[PDB]
């Protein structure tokens, strides 16, 4: 069992480091095909292919992202992140908590995010 949250907790390093080099070959492998995702704020609900759209999209923007906690709670993990993008030359500053379901390798079988833009 400390394996598989060994395990878990390793995939979302990898999955946050391939944000941050932009490397969404590392991205699309660590999610099942027929994955959830959700922006809970605008409860606005996207498969994989439209979900990594838009990660392309705020990659484009220089996306960047730190982790700043793990709590893992079928494995549930919350993980709160401080993201960056600049879009127009103007940097905008985000606080998002991600809530993930993986399900046995283990794979993302969906994610809440819970987005707040917090100003730079
Ligand atoms: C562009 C985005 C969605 C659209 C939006 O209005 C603001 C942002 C910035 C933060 C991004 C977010 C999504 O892309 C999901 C991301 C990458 C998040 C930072 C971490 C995030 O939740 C994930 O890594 C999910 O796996």
């Amino acid at each position: 069992s400390e394996e598989a949250k060994e395990a878990i907790i390793a995939m979302l390093k990898e999955w946050y480091d391939a944000m941050n080099e932009g490397d969404m070959e590392k991205l699309r492998s660590l999610v099942d095909p027929d994955a959830s995702f959700v922006d809970a704020r605008t409860n606005q609900v996207y498969d994989k292919d439209q979900f990594l759209q838009m990660i392309k999209e705020a990659l484009e923007q220089d996306l960047k992202v730190e982790v700043k906690s793990i709590d893992i709670e079928v494995v549930i993990v919350k993980v709160k992140v401080r993201a960056t993008m600049v879009r127009n030359g103007q940097e905008h500053v985000f606080e998002v908590v991600d809530t993930y379901e993986f399900r046995r390798s283990w794979k993302i079988v969906k994610l809440v995010s819970e987005i707040t833009q917090l100003g730079s």
